[PDB]
Formats: structure tokens, C-alpha cells, sequence
């Protein structure tokens, strides 16, 4: 780019004799002034640069904040979510522990029909047997068998 | 730094190679402190600028860093909320299971007095019946003899 400080000073040392070369004077000196015109370019370039990048700066601090508000939002609506789980996995609990009662009453129940059923099976089957000694025996007309058969033929 | 006009009048001094020594010396020292300085400013600048370019850049990494970490939770609260609806209909269905079972219960018990009444009913008829062969005992009849040994049948 422009000239540097050992050079520029290489200049003002050729201008310090008061008699040399008078055109590498005058030489000396435009040298002197397109290199001051354009470091004042450059440090203007440079000034530019600087103030755009601080608009883009705090361009991207209003993106930023957004982001960071947004993101909050959904960290927010995440535990929340995570706390519906929660409530909804332990209400699975306590209704699997009631389903896993009943179903133990029910086996209870069941086994108990069964052994109801098989017992009043067992006392018909009883009568039946005691009808047909008693309907075997009828000729003999005894009152003490129909008795047992007025017994085994009355109705709820 | 001294503004294009009074690096000019510097030069316009220097262009006379007849200038007292005294001020050519002063005027050369002019332009070497400024040419100096204005480097200073200038690279006071450029690291200022790259400081800039650094912090926008952090700050991009940061904003975009900021945008994946709310697509993860965007993503992630979907798949939380479909989720519960997957739980909630496991826990709708433990419900009717629970219902379901307690309709079971109530019919069983039901059925069970239910048997219990019919099961006293023919045991009470079977009682009467051995109480008529008790109270007749002393008659020494092989019929009710009979009927002694089915009451008194076992199941096996």
C-alpha cells in the first residue's frame, strides 16, 4: 500500500541536502504528497469499515436477544412438557397397581364359584340319588319315605 | 495529523533547496513526527478493526449456536407432546380396564350369594332327610339305610 516509516524517512533524508538533484527534489516531493493522499484514503477506507462492522454489530445484538428469548420459551415449554410426563407415568403406576388388585379379586372370585358350583352339584345330585330309592321303594306306601319324598319335591 | 493542506505548504517549503538550514531541519522533522504518528493511528485502527471482526464473529458463532439449540428443543417438545397423547391413551385404556374389572366384581359377588343360597337350600333339604333317619333309626329299615349311605357319600 502506502509507505512505510524507513522509507518515507529515506525521502527526507535525500531532501536534507541542500544541493542535489533538483528534478530528484521536486520528485521527492510529488512521492511525498501521492503517498500522503492515499494513506488519508486508506485511513478513511479503514474508518468506513470500522463503523459498518459496529452496525453490524449491534444488528446482531437485536438477533441475539431474540434468539435468547425465543430459546427461553421453549426451554420453558420443554419442562413443562417433561412435568405432564411425570404426572401422567405416575398415574400409570397407580393404575396398574388397582388393575393388579381387581384382577387378584376376580381370580379369587372364580375360584370360589367353582367350588360353590361343584358343591351345590354335589347336594342336588344327592336328592336325585334319594328320589329314585325313595320312587324304587313307593309300593310298599310308607309314610316315613314320603315324608323324605315331600322333603325332596317342596318349592322355594 | 495535519490535514493534505499543511502536509502541502511543507512541501512547498522543502521545494527550495535555498531554505535556511535551520528551518529545512524543523520542516523535515515536521513531516517525520507526523508520518510517524499518523502509522500509529493507522495501525491503532486495523487492530481495532480485526477486534471488531473477531466479536461479530464469536457473536455469529453464538447467534447461530443460539438457532440449533432452539431447533433441538423445537423438535424435542414435539416429540415430548406426541408423547403424552401415546400415554394418555395407555392411561384411558387402564381406566376401562379398571371399570371393566369392577363390573366383573360386582357379578361375581353377586353370583356367589347366589349360590350360596342355592347350595343352603338343597343342603337344608338333605338335613330334613337325615333328620327323618335319625328319628327312625330304631325301625332297623334297609331303605332308609340307603339313603343314610348317600348322605353320607363323599365327593371322590
Amino acid at each position: 500500500g502506502p509507505l512505510k516509516p524507513e522509507e518515507h524517512e529515506d525521502i527526507l533524508n535525500k531532501l536534507l541536502d541542500p544541493e542535489l538533484a533538483q528534478s530528484e527534489r521536486t520528485e521527492a516531493l510529488q512521492q511525498l504528497r501521492v503517498n500522503y493522499g492515499s494513506f488519508v484514503s486508506e485511513y478513511n477506507d479503514l474508518t468506513k469499515e470500522a463503523r459498518s462492522l459496529s452496525t453490524e454489530l449491534f444488528k446482531l445484538k437485536n438477533a441475539y436477544e431474540e434468539s435468547l428469548e425465543h430459546l427461553e420459551t421453549f426451554k420453558r415449554e420443554n419442562k413443562n412438557l417433561q412435568e405432564e410426563i411425570s404426572d401422567l407415568t405416575e398415574q400409570l403406576g397407580s393404575s396398574g397397581k388397582t388393575i393388579h388388585e381387581l384382577e387378584k379379586v376376580r381370580k379369587q372370585l372364580e375360584a370360589e364359584v367353582e367350588d360353590l358350583e361343584k358343591e351345590r352339584d354335589f347336594y342336588f345330585g344327592k336328592l336325585r340319588n334319594i328320589e329314585l330309592i325313595c320312587q324304587e321303594n313307593e309300593g310298599e306306601n310308607d309314610p316315613v319315605l314320603q315324608r323324605i319324598v315331600d322333603i325332596l319335591y317342596a318349592t322355594d
